């Protein structure tokens, strides 16, 4: 459904963001 479409849509967006302030963050932590 639409609706169902774009949860998966935001999920995936957070989830990915998520992972790259990980990378971000362990990259900050050796500065």
């Amino acid at each position: 459904s639409a609706a169902s479409d774009l949860d998966e849509l935001l999920w995936v967006i957070a989830v990915t963001i998520f992972g790259l302030v990980l990378i971000a963050s362990i990259l900050k932590f050796y500065k």
